[PDB]
């Protein structure tokens, strides 16, 4: 079947990425698919399936699922928005609890979808290439979303690790995917690692693999009336249905996963896993450590030498062309770990206070800088800024620049104790800056602060950067660190935290750092569990 078919009314609105690029992206996500199954994936799903048979969910009262919808989530089309659903609002309520029974008892007529162009901050890089499409947003109404979270949010949350233990991407912290990938690449005598890029994944999925991802969720133990909604929500909603556009317009229809349902996170992290460790077996790759998020894939295995790899990566990709997942760029081998690119980061490592080895997590600056100048310029819902601090917390660029300019904006503004916004893994998390050296402490560990000996690599990848962006060098920054720090330390309390913990690299004496005392008291169970991407969920922290 087609992913989509479409009416040619136009994806209407509500450098950045706009509805006006639409069109191309129409072009590319718009193919039939062909998908041809064999005996190994259907060994790995029995395999999955075992696992998943030893999970126990919860249905989430309507008050559950009310709380955890962002404040901000789009308005319903029946009167109601997000602060009334937050508020458990009587019209609110009594829509959602209409919307649930209409799940119970029809379990047929597709559930309408808006379809949107995403608005995306990309960097103006004229020498490689021209502007990219706006990717396409599709979800269901805000009635249906509290719905998906009463019959699934335990399910996203708890199921993915237990099928996929260890090859769940989103269990991991920054700190601990680093660790994961180390140990992988140390286990194997001769290592070998690639990222396998699939061509609009979202497209690639078929109304089977939506079925077999049912199939997965129904291995659970389950209440009656979830066990109904997840039936009911998988034929009307997650297989496909009508596309409106923001004018009310009948766009056409979808037959692959819509980004903007609960699911699709871990649907796609599922999907992929099933896919690829598949392709696995069928290209004979030798013990395989794989690590999965949504779509994105990383392979570590054992060498089987220079042109064995390579015709074992020709084969991986062949058997996942069969299973509908193509590559977008062909894979290619690596033979050190610090040149795979997994969700746009690559492994590093520097030195700690004591000149103790610290590997973590980077990635090149030239996007987080350039949302960060665009959320500095224009007021934005999501603080990219903030969420780039706390993933990227132990990176030359996040602590010279990202901190050093928010906390001087911050100190201006008189805003340090205003909670902000931010993205992690697809949910929302509001957050206090005066909190960050905490939430570092306990995602990076201490050593955050105090790390030093970057890589050449690395100290030239930003250097660089900051010259192509017009952004003043490293030695302004510091410069300007010192002035933030000082009268943060003026301040007091979390404030002077602020300025000894996340600014003892800018001091010309650099101070001892102990723990921070109430860091272990921050409530971080929610945090990284699993991925909410398109999944509208949202927690104050
Ligand atoms: O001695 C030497 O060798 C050179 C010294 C030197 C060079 C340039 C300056 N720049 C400035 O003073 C000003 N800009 C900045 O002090 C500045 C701060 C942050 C800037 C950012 C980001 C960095 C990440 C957080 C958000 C702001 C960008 N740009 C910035 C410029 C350059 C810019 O204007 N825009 C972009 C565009 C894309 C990406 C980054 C930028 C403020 C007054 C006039 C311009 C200062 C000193």
């Amino acid at each position: 079947s087609m992913s989509y078919t479409w009416t040619g009314a136009l994806i209407t609105p509500c450098y950045a990425t706009t509805s006006r690029s639409a069109s191309l992206r129409q072009k590319k996500v718009t193919f039939d698919r062909l998908q041809v199954l064999d005996d190994h994936y259907r060994d790995v799903l029995k395999e999955m399936k075992a696992k998943a048979s030893t999970v126990k969910a919860k249905l989430l009262s309507v008050e559950e699922a009310c709380k955890l919808t962002p404040p901000h989530s789009a308005r319903s089309k029946f009167g109601y928005g997000a602060k009334d659903v937050r508020n458990l609002s009587s019209k609110a309520v009594n829509h959602i609890r209409s919307v649930w029974k209409d799940l119970l008892e029809d379990t047929e007529t597709p559930i309408d979808t808006t379809i949107m162009a995403k608005n995306e901050v990309f960097c103006v890089q004229p020498e490689k290439g021209g502007r990219k499409p706006a990717r396409l947003i599709v979800f269901p109404d805000l009635g249906v979303r509290v719905c998906e979270k009463m019959a699934l949010y335990d399910v996203v949350s708890t199921l993915p690790q237990a099928v996929m233990g260890s090859s769940y991407g989103f269990q991991y912290s920054p700190g601990q995917r680093v660790e994961f990938l180390v140990n992988a690449w140390k286990a194997k005598k001769c290592p070998m690692g690639f990222a396998y890029d699939t061509r609009c994944f979202d497209s690639t999925v078929t109304e089977n693999d939506i079925r077999v991802e049912e199939s997965i969720y129904q291995c659970c133990d389950l209440a009656p009336e979830a066990r109904q909604a997840i039936r009911s929500l998988t034929e009307r909603l997650y297989i496909g249905g009508p596309l409106t556009n923001s004018k009310g317009q009948n766009c056409g229809y979808r037959r692959c996963r819509a980004s903007g349902v609960l699911t699709t996170s871990c649907g796609n992290t599922l999907t992929c896993y099933l896919k690829a460790a598949a392709a696995c077996r069928a290209a004979k790759l030798q013990d395989c450590t794989m690590l999965v998020c949504g779509d994105d894939l990383v392979v570590i295995c054992e060498s089987a030498g220079t042109q064995e790899d390579e015709a074992s990566l020709r084969a991986f990709t062949e058997a996942m062309t069969r299973y509908s997942a193509p590559p977008g760029d062909p894979p290619k081998p690596e033979y050190d770990l610090e040149l795979i690119t997994s969700c746009s980061s690559n492994v590093s490592v520097a030195h700690d206070a004591s000149g103790k080895r610290v590997y973590y997590l980077t990635r090149d600056p030239t996007t987080p800088l350039a949302r960060a100048a665009w959320e500095t310029a224009r007021h934005t819902p999501v603080n990219s800024w903030l969420g780039n601090i706390i993933m990227y917390a132990p990176t030359l660029w996040a602590r010279m620049i990202l901190m050093t300019h928010f906390f001087s904006i911050l100190l201006a503004q008189e805003q340090l104790e205003k909670a902000l916004d931010c993205q992690i893994y697809g949910a929302c998390y509001s957050i206090e800056p005066l909190d960050l050296p905490q939430i570092i402490q306990r995602l990076h560990g201490l050593s955050a602060f105090s790390l030093h000996s970057y890589s050449p690599g690395e100290i030239n990848r930003v250097a660089s950067c900051l010259r192509k962006l017009g952004v003043p060098p490293l030695r302004v920054w510091r410069h300007r660190a010192r002035s933030v720090r000082a009268r943060l330390l003026s301040q007091g309390g979390r404030a002077a935290t602020c300025g000894k913990y996340l600014f003892n690299w800018a001091v010309r004496t650099k101070l001892k750092l102990t723990p921070i005392p109430a860091a272990s008291q921050l409530d971080l169970s929610s945090w990284f569990v699993a991925g909410y991407s398109g999944g509208d969920i949202y927690h104050s922290l």
